[PDB]
């Protein structure tokens, strides 16, 4: 898939990928998340958030005080370049976002901001 990776959250606190690849070339980039598992998003929410390693935990910290209501997502955080909506299992959502948002040199992660799932489901985006 160029330009664009499928990523599973499951019921295992596990993401299938740790590590994001974007090829400096792609204009724009999409994730594409989806839940297998049986549990409710209420009791086991995924959601893909991004952002750079430095502002993760404050990002995590305020979405949890945020509630489902917000998705555990601080309503129009600018520390967040790109998010998905919170999903749970057997559902799907992606998120497009522009490549020019990413700076060379400077680490992303992407984590999910459920209450307390950021430290097991997360990973690394780069630009390439
Ligand atoms: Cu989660």
């Amino acid at each position: 898939a160029e330009c664009s990776v499928d990523i599973q959250g499951n019921d295992q606190m596990q993401f299938n990928t740790n590590a994001i690849t974007v090829d400096k070339s792609c204009k724009q980039f999409t994730v594409n998340l989806s839940h297998p598992g049986n549990l409710p998003k209420n009791v086991m929410g995924h959601s893909w958030v991004l952002s750079t390693a430095a502002d993760m935990q404050g990002v995590v910290t305020d979405g949890m005080a945020s509630g489902l209501d917000k998705d555990y997502l601080k309503p129009d955080d600018s520390r967040v370049i790109a998010h998905t909506k919170l999903i749970g299992s057997g559902e799907k959502d992606s998120v497009t976002f522009d490549v020019s948002k990413l700076k060379e040199g400077e680490q992303y992660m992407f984590f999910c901001t459920f209450p307390g799932h950021s430290a097991l489901l997360k990973g690394t985006l780069t630009l390439k």
